[PDB]
DNA sequence: CGGCATACG
DNA sequence: CGTAG
DNA sequence: GCCG
């Protein structure tokens, strides 16, 4: 009675198998660092299955019949249950390759392919990167300059303050436009790496051209430490007040027309695995194509209208899950 | 075996 | 190539 | 790495 797709089952933020899921997610991350997207997906899916269980796994027996647990993931769990550590996981953790790829990929502007190239060139530390800055993109220069602040968690107190300043700019840019908190905070997280906001307007079409107007106003208020600048997604670094000072915070701003707002809200609320699984479910089980703009029936060549996330779950024949249960 | 989500900057 | 969930 |  464990469904195979993560979007078919509630996954709360906190659960009963934290240590086991964390170990599998190390292997998933390492698989991604080597370009093994299929193995990354299986380890992520197996980890997420454990997050959805109603109690702790105490015996290997309890994995039988669970989807995404075969010989490899079962052996990892068996060793953690019997010995408290998995040798494979500890070897990954200790490896120079894992540690450096993790360090490099957590820089804003650096992905797996860039990190891997730097690794092969012999680079290992952030100061190694700062010693050859003409090699860096301006986005990477920003990510490196701000790396320390961006490594500090954002608190829910921080979010409320940023939401207020974003609403002020949005209101001047387009009266009546609204700002909705999305991402991990909408799933109930008390901390985050960034803050995600979704912007729309109740009159279809009025949101066209909005984001440049919003960003120009935030920049004029001195709040933008970095951004890339027609566009509809902005990946920014904001100045957030602190006692006697301030800190840099990643903020994403997205604009959607109100007709697409439920699809954008669903996508930007995540989790990442939940959205991948939902889109896979849509296509492979229902023959419908889902993204953050809409839901397409490729046979009738028609888009589904949705007025709510509830509509979208119903369209897909899935029982509704609130954001707090999408923590796959 | 093929498949593994699907966009925008 | 990077970014997003 | 696992599923269908
Ligand atoms: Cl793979
Ligand atoms: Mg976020
Ligand atoms: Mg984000
Ligand atoms: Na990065």
């Amino acid at each position: 009675w464990m469904p195979a797709y993560a979007c078919q089952r509630p996954t709360p933020l906190t659960h009963h198998n934290t240590g086991l899921s964390e170990a599998l997610e190390i292997l998933a991350e390492a698989a991604g660092f080597e370009g093994s997207e299929g193995r990354l997906l299986t380890f992520c899916r197996a980890a997420s299955v454990l997050k959805a269980l109603p109690s702790p796994v105490t015996t290997l027996s309890q994995l039988q019949g669970l989807p995404h647990f075969g010989e490899h993931s079962s052996r990892v769990v068996q060793e953690l249950l019997e010995h408290g550590v998995c040798e494979e996981v500890e070897r990954v953790r200790r490896s120079e390759r894992y540690q450096t790829m993790k360090l490099f990929t957590q820089i804003f502007g650096v992905g797996v392919k860039t990190a891997d190239r730097w690794y092969r060139e012999g680079l290992r530390t952030l100061d190694d990167l700062r010693e050859q800055p003409q090699k860096l993109t301006q986005q990477q220069k920003a990510g490196l300059q701000h790396h320390q602040d961006l490594s500090t968690p954002v608190l829910r107190s921080d979010v409320d303050a940023l939401q207020q300043v974003v609403e002020e700019a949005v209101g001047q840019a387009l009266p009546g436009a609204t700002v909705t908190l999305t991402g991990g905070f909408r799933r109930g997280k008390l901390q985050g790496h960034d803050v995600d906001f979704l912007i729309t307007h109740p009159k279809e079409g009025q949101e066209a051209g909005l984001l440049p107007r919003v960003m120009c106003r935030l920049q004029d208020q001195g709040l933008i430490l970095y951004h890339q600048h027609a566009f509809e997604r902005s990946f920014c670094i904001f100045r957030l007040p602190q006692p006697g000072s301030w800190k840099a915070v990643r903020v994403d701003l997205v604009v959607a027309p109100v007709s697409q707002f439920p699809f954008a809200l669903l996508g930007w609320t995540g989790s990442k695995l939940f959205q991948r699984e939902l889109r896979r479910f849509s296509r492979k089980e229902k023959g419908l194509w889902l993204n953050s703009h809409g839901l397409f029936d490729p046979e009738q060549k028609t888009f589904f209208q949705a007025a709510s996330e509830e509509d979208i779950f119903r369209h897909l024949g899935l029982e509704y899950l609130p954001p707090e249960q999408r923590n796959a």
